[PDB]
């Protein structure tokens, strides 16, 4: 009867998304907060640690995460900096669809004292916005080092948003430094190419071979996901969906993947990994059926019915 | 056939205002931008100078102001800082209803080179957000000094929003320094008390007697406006309105007042001033009939029909 805690950390944000005509839906969001909810909706055991602003948006994000049964014991309210606020342009997708209105937001002031005690077998999942500026960058690296030290596991997803970085020249090396630390890494096909200075996927994975990463997942959008384990790769694909809102789809993917690994006897098992990537594909498809990153994050009942 | 230019300067902002249920209307706003439109709707000759962000909100504000026939020749796009973004809480009114999401926003980086050439007889109108931080504070003071030097006139409205100031201990003296420079000053009854460390209005005006201000207008909400000229005061009141949205009502007041003084043979004439405060009251009432600071700013046809 296995179920380990999965810690999520980084930016919780309010997503302003076009609706009425000149109206905005006010949607809960922020990539690591999206994953935290995703895991919880699947009956996972997720917990968030980090900083939001001491403002209504921050409180809306707090209440949102606890409403969703995500542990917020270690979610702090920064006394001066504002909660992240992003405007979405639906004509674009992924990184190119976001406009960040608060730089630096409260999360970029994550301090060492905000890290909770890690235990053996627990998971930690991280995105690159957490590495964008100080003190969050160095705080986040310290937390990764502490999780590995204790016998836990590290999940990383670049999830790139360049305009957040005050020194964008530092993105490549900083992101690749975290890749070098994780047990599990997930790229989009574009991010992998971009980050390894390569064209094609095969050359991408080449550039990181020396890292001995236990599991690299490269999502192919239409064609599913490529699953790279030591000395083997294969494509795992499921059903497709004409998407209504692609926002946070990649996070739902990460949600399913981490829910399944977190309840596994042994996450390194290949049958286990393949199954996990099958849940991850279903989640990512379903998540696109309603506006808002979190709105359509599936419970197990929905997911199984979609996969069958 | 008189009509002088009225320069407005400071913050242009996008006001997020509750609507649907968890929707936000996206409304043009920002106090000095509200006054600029107000003057133009009355067929005035208004012009805005200052900085917005090089982002969609900034461009939305630019297009808004030129659509409204306000001269934006001297409206600059800051290369790094974001456009001001404010969340409105309709349960409160005035200052207490605003949450500022961008601090410091692009306008707080107003530089000396952004000031346009002033001419004799022109007007300049200023709010305290323009004095909140540097370099805008010192830039704004320099522009006031330059307008007086050339033979033009200065309008000031505290229009207080405390959370914008990085050093809020500096608000009182900085605001009062600008009061000491203006030909025309308008307070709310609350701001006057607050700013002169007094209770009642009579004691308030006492504290500023030494300034020899040509015209002080104190708006009484329900009871109209108190008009203080050298050695005389009187209340000017008009019809009342159950307000739907009080947002920017004070700015519409300032709009009418400055439109009328700007087209006058001699703004110092008492009949002229009294008439101006009558237009100002009508504007402030009408402005509250629709959500959004700028939405219900009246044209002359509307205003006269309301006043008759
Ligand atoms: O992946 C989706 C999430 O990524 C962000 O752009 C930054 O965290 C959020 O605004 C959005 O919800
Ligand atoms: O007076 C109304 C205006 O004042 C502000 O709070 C700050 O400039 C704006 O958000 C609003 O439109
Ligand atoms: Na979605
Ligand atoms: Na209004």
């Amino acid at each position: 009867d296995s179920m380990s805690r999965v810690w999520l950390t980084g930016d919780a944000v309010v997503d302003l998304i076009p609706d009425g005509q000149q109206h905005y839906l006010k949607c809960p969001g922020g990539a690591p907060a999206n994953v935290a909810v995703a895991i919880a909706r699947l009956s996972g055991r997720s917990a968030f640690f980090g900083r939001v602003g001491n403002d209504p948006f921050g409180r809306f994000m707090q209440q949102t995460l606890t409403d969703e049964q995500v542990d917020c014991q270690h979610l702090h309210f920064d006394p001066v900096h504002r909660t992240s606020t992003v405007v979405v342009d639906l004509d674009e997708h992924g990184e190119r669809s976001f406009t960040f209105m608060v730089k630096p937001s409260a999360d970029q002031f994550l301090q060492l004292s905000d890290i909770p005690s890690f235990q053996k077998g627990e998971w930690l999942h991280v995105c690159s916005i957490a590495l964008a500026n100080q003190p969050s960058r160095s705080s986040t690296f310290a937390a990764i080092a502490q999780m590995k030290e204790v016998g836990g596991y590290v999940s990383f997803d670049p999830n790139l948003r360049e305009e957040v970085w005050s020194e964008p020249q530092e993105l490549q090396a900083t992101v690749m430094r975290a890749v070098g630390l994780a047990d599990v890494v997930k790229f989009s096909e574009e991010e992998l190419q971009f980050l390894t200075g390569t064209q094609s996927i095969e050359e991408g994975l080449q550039a990181i071979a020396d890292f001995q990463i236990p599991l690299v997942v490269v999502t192919l959008g239409a064609k599913g996901a490529l699953v790279a384990t030591p000395n083997s790769q294969q494509i795992v694909s499921g059903k497709a969906v004409k998407p209504i809102d692609t926002t946070g789809a990649g996070d739902a993917f990460v949600g399913g993947l981490l829910y399944r690994l977190s309840v596994a006897q042994d996450w390194h098992n290949q049958a286990t990994i393949l199954d996990a990537v099958k849940w991850a594909n279903g989640c990512g498809a379903l998540a696109t059926t309603q506006k808002g990153a979190m709105t359509a994050l599936p419970n197990q009942a929905a997911l199984y019915a979609f996969l069958e």
